[PDB]
């Protein structure tokens, strides 16, 4: 009597839980409906799968409702309830309904459960780890050789079988609720989650010089490690295999820009884009490649120096000097020392923005101007000019040069000298030395007459030549010997 | 109770136990998901993860209580056997100690906790509140209605059903606590594209690295950027600026902190470093861009912050090797140019630097001189003019050297001539015995009256570069 009251109380608890869970799943389905009315571009698929789930779950549950009614009717009669059945048919109805080899219903219920389980396998996308739990919740395996319907409805009372069928309905409801929750969570897969929030230090220059200023912008970023947006940068699209990492090799010096935009598929179906624009500077590094014989400055003449600092422009490098004068002139400096035989330091100072960096000092040497060499600038009849540093020359070329010039050996364009005095020594027909002086830098008249009267092959000597340099001091340059020829 | 009804009760018991053990794993899995999300971004998950912990605490201390109740009912039934008896009546309704009232008090406590934790979908909470109802029929208590006249296995299966309900309720509350974490929205905060570079100022030949991302920056606040012991003033917009002092490696250590939207201060630590090298001065005259051929030109290559053990340079014109802390260049193509391409090696990279262009010439021809020690004790270099007829022969002969003092190299005379002039106008040339005066030269110097001249002419002197040159001549006026 009351032993069945306990079982029917268990059945009442199961039915109340089924009512609760079945009304609960409707709320999630209603949330899916409201979300369908908003952005039905991909919510359509989840809504349709949820509708199919509802169809199949309600089909199986109505099947089990009719099975409970058929088990209850196989006890008392057609007019019998499904809750408080009288007495206990511990052999009569539960086995005859679910095991009759003619109208076998156990196999049919088992195959319907199998259909629902495989449908769940097809509907639940993510949480495949939980798909195994949902499958175990609908296990199709009895005990030993007895089939699934066998052990459950072999020698079972009628209420003891109605309770099992109600528990099967409850399991179907819980499974469909979990699958509906899975679909709702799958509607929001790549919807811009916040995962890593880090603090970063963006430095202007990772390497600074003593006296300069370190500049670092310290910012936070709340980026998503899941979504992969399209990052168009400097015209072309960045390869998605870079995970958003613009790489550009620093070419020629300058200020290369980095401008573009990020386009990301938003969670509401529309694409959102944000434009960005920044700059990255490039410099070229130090080559202190100085042969140990460069450090010489000549006193008097303007020495052109090239002072350069990496990154700092040409109008910010400002250098001084202690021994002489250092003056800018376009892009080059010009040095004029004073004390010959002593060193000279050049203090370099740059200015990076609003602060004066004092660069490393450099000590050079100072040496007077070298002595030039005298020559007879002669050109043959074919036009091209040559210099004559002693030897054999024609009377015509000797007279055409007008005088004795003076220039450096490795001439180039540096310095230009001039002569102030020189003598010409001849030897007459008695061994006497006739030293005739010249009109400064040009030949005299006695000299030109001697040269006109010199026989083919005789020697005359340009001696005691005093020349002048731009440093304002006169110097004695070596003598030369000339032999008259005929050409 | 017949054995078949007992079998049915125990079958329902085992099926409900299977449901419990499944919905238990499906809850520990959600707790693990929450724990991983808390490992990732903890600031927005602390509250809900701690609430899930509170739930697992207070939901397991109730299932353990119901397990104890089942064990006590079984103990009473076994003590009676040592059917349909008072197994659930002496345990749940004993006026001395009846655990039914305590059970429903614990159920009300857990239900109030579930009501406290469930935030969104309060109808779902109202549903959970119905699965844990404490109400009875007619004038009986809840436990009095659930355990009055019911056998052992019926009461045990009902308690197992209560455990199953508690487990499913816990799972639903966990799902709610997941939704609340996921809807901690940061997308209502405006998103901007950020270019985060490794270094904004790079060198040529290197590379510029910069991640390009979308960050949810919140310009509505004034964040605290604590940097190196002292906080940055709020009007700096988080911009660390320090003048570089002594050269070396200086750190940039600290944190940033800003008040989140949900009231939890998000703080993130950072530690970077900036290197201070030495000031560079590239001073170089353009007139001195010369590498004399033949000989060994000493060059010194210096690079900031890189010792000479890593620098490597080459040259198209000839050879360039090392001789300690400096290189030595040896060009072999006169007149043309010579470019030196330098290569440095810092941390895991080979930097190609500036190609320095230089001009190559030949060693300048020296000047000849007669090195004479005057009778006063000094040493001078006669180069034309008057000289005595003893300081000449005492010198030995003609020497030659650079008038300047770039005297890392020195020259040697190999041949010269003395050109006397006879008493008839013709010239008398006498060759030399190397760099010293020949015997005939000494004799004809000894036979020279005052005021007479002789000329050192055709002075071939050998150089350290190999080639020999013809250097100028010098006039000597013999006097007494």
């Amino acid at each position: 009597s009351e032993v069945l009251d306990g079982f029917d109380k268990v059945d009442k608890s199961l039915t109340s839980s089924i009512d609760g869970s079945d009304k609960r799943n409707n709320l999630v389905l209603s949330e899916l409906n409201t979300a369908y009315r908003t952005n039905p571009e991909k919510v359509k698929v989840w809504y349709e799968r949820s509708l199919v789930l509802q169809k199949e779950a309600d089909s199986l549950c109505t099947f089990i409702d009719d099975l409970k009614l058929a088990i209850a009717r196989e006890s008392d009669g057609k007019d019998a309830k499904v809750n408080d059945i009288r007495r206990k048919d511990n052999l009569d109805a539960s086995s005859v309904v679910m095991l009759n080899p003619i109208n076998g219903k156990g196999s049919t219920l088992r195959k319907e459960v199998d259909k629902f389980r495989e449908l769940v396998a097809t509907l639940m996308t993510d949480k495949a780890k939980l798909k195994l739990i949902e499958q175990a919740l609908n296990t199709e395996s009895g005990t030993k050789g007895k089939s699934w319907e066998s052990s459950l409805f072999e020698n079972m009372p009628t209420v003891a079988a109605i309770t099992l069928l109600t528990k099967l309905q409850s399991d179907v409801r819980y499974a469909q609720g979990e699958v509906l929750a899975d679909l709702v969570k799958s509607v929001d897969v790549g919807d811009y989650r916040v995962n890593s929030i880090t603090a970063q230090v963006i430095p202007q220059s990772q390497i600074v010089m003593s006296g300069d200023t370190y500049k670092a912008n310290i910012v936070l970023s709340s980026v998503d490690t899941t979504q992969r947006p399209d990052v168009f940068v400097n015209g072309k699209l960045l390869s998605p295999e870079n995970m958003g990492l613009f790489t550009a090799t620093a070419g020629a010096p300058g200020t290369y820009p980095v401008k573009g935009y990020i386009e990301m598929m938003g969670n509401d179906g529309v694409k959102i884009r944000r434009d960005f624009e920044s700059e990255y500077f490039v410099t070229e590094p130090m080559a202190s490649v100085a042969p140990t014989m460069m450090n010489v400055l000549y006193a008097g003449i303007d020495n052109p120096i090239n002072i350069a600092v990496p990154g700092v422009a040409q109008q910010n490098v400002s250098a001084t000097i202690n021994n002489g004068t250092l003056t800018r002139r376009g892009n080059l400096w010009i040095a004029r020392p004073t004390k010959v035989g002593s060193e000279a330091i050049i203090s370099v100072t740059a200015q990076s923005g609003g602060r004066t960096i004092q660069m490393a000092k450099t000590t050079l040497r100072v040496r007077a101007l070298p002595d030039p060499l005298p020559y007879i600038e002669y050109k043959d009849v074919q036009g091209n000019t040559k210099r004559f540093k002693g030897g054999r020359l024609g009377k015509r070329e000797i007279l055409a040069a007008g005088g004795i010039k003076a220039a450096l050996d490795d001439d180039l364009l540096e310095v230009n000298y001039t002569v102030v005095k020189f003598q010409l020594v001849f030897y007459d027909s008695m061994g006497n030395s006739i030293p005739e002086v010249s009109d400064g830098a040009s030949f005299s008249e006695r000299q030109k007459r001697q040269i006109q009267n010199l026989g083919k092959g005789k020697r005359f000597y340009v001696t005691e030549v005093i020349a002048r340099g731009p440093d304002g001091i006169e110097r004695k340059i070596p003598a030369i010997e000339v032999i008259v020829n005929l050409e």
